[PDB]
């Protein structure tokens, strides 16, 4: 089995370098953020054009969605990351309390907190109803590229340009474990699986790891890729054959079979690095966006 997918909709809009794409838990949208300050929501099977959500001051790093689809989060360089009602397009809350740009973020499975990580080297995890900092945690010692909750949200993980992915106890906020990589490279993303059972992480040294974060074991790598420079998503690929998916900084999407390693799919047609891509939570739809230099966002399909 290899998957074949094959360009459908290319999505214009951002007058800036797109950030993040990521699909609606209940599979109905994508949701972008970008340098030019705004959101945009697009259909996830059409690439119709739905909307636009402002109020950001400056460029936005991230964006993440709500457990029920009805909310979104965006991480901004204006050090706050706001809380969007989606349907109607309000701002409900505005997060404050970093002290340097807010790079990425994450609502946990019961969409009762967020997480946070910033170039202030913290992670912060937020309630989502009155909007206050619960915990600052002295996570790392560099800018944090990632945070992630696992599938019952009683662990965050954590990536730094620093080296290290962390692991944290949402409940007390202690540090569980440090996971330590052969000449500590910037890790420049990570998450859990969708079981919760391993992490992705990719490092600034063209590679991504899968790893026992317990046992403290990598179990697997993938490279042909290019990154060195850019925060690139990597995803789970789990609705048709098991895939490890990320951009690159020569322009194409990668798709890996997750067991064997090898490199099954190369998807060509972006014009500058691919920052983000995203899969669809039950069909084989790959959204990915570029760099400055393109501004677009692709939905690609599989057959399997
Ligand atoms: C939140 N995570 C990200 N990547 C993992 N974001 C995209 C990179 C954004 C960065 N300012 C840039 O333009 O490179």
């Amino acid at each position: 089995v290899k998957p074949n997918y094959a360009l459908k909709f290319t999505l214009a809009g951002h007058t800036k370098a797109v950030s993040s794409v990521k699909f609606s838990p209940n599979g109905e949208w994508l949701a972008s953020s970008s340098a030019d300050k705004l959101i945009k929501i697009w259909g996830a099977y059409d690439g119709k054009f739905e909307k636009t959500i402002s109020g950001h001051k400056l460029g936005i790093s991230d964006v993440a969605w709500s457990s029920d689809s009805n909310l979104l989060v965006s991480a901004s360089d204006d050090k706050t990351l706001k809380i969007w009602d989606v349907s109607s397009g309000k701002c409900l809350k505005t997060l404050k309390g970093h002290s340097n740009y807010v790079f990425c973020c994450n609502f946990n499975p019961q969409s009762n907190l967020i997480v946070s990580g910033s170039f202030d080297e913290s992670v912060r995890i937020w309630d989502v109803k009155t909007g206050k900092c619960l915990k600052t945690l002295p996570a790392h010692s560099d800018p944090v590229s990632a945070v992630h909750f696992n599938r019952d949200g009683s662990l965050i993980v954590s990536s730094s340009y620093d080296g290290l992915c962390r692991i944290w106890d949402t409940a007390s906020g202690q540090c569980l474990k440090t996971l330590i990589d052969d000449d500590n490279p910037p890790v420049s993303f990570v998450k859990f699986s969708p079981n919760g059972k391993y992490i992705l992480a990719a490092t600034l040294d063209n590679t991504l790891k899968l790893w026992d974060y317990s046992k403290g074991k990598c179990l697997k790598t993938y490279t042909g890729h290019k990154n060195e420079k850019y925060c690139i998503f990597a995803n789970f690929s789990v609705t048709g054959g098991k895939w490890i998916v990320s951009g690159s900084e020569d322009n194409l999407v990668y798709i890996w079979n997750l067991q064997t390693k090898e490199i099954v799919q190369k998807l060509q047609g972006h014009t500058d690095v691919v920052i983000s891509t995203a899969c669809h939570p039950t069909e084989n739809i790959i959204a990915s966006a570029a760099l400055e230099n393109d501004k677009t966002i692709k939905l690609w399909k599989s057959d399997c």
